[PDB]
């Protein structure tokens, strides 16, 4: 019923809500882009790798 109990519980949340919406958004952003640099990273290291694809090329192309 006290207008300082609602004072808290926004004060808190406000908190709460200020530092999770960007550090979330720019989470899944980071793990979109850190599973999409390691998908084209490990597929094609294996590629040239188990081809020996380095062979056909000189020294730092």
């Amino acid at each position: 019923f006290t207008l300082i109990e609602l004072l808290i519980v926004v004060a808190i949340i406000g908190i709460l809500a200020a530092i999770a919406i960007p550090q979330f958004s720019a989470y899944r952003v980071k793990a979109y882009n850190s599973a999409a640099s390691s998908d084209l990273r490990n597929l094609k290291t294996a590629l040239e790798s188990a081809f020996a694809d380095d062979q056909t090329y000189p020294p730092e192309s």
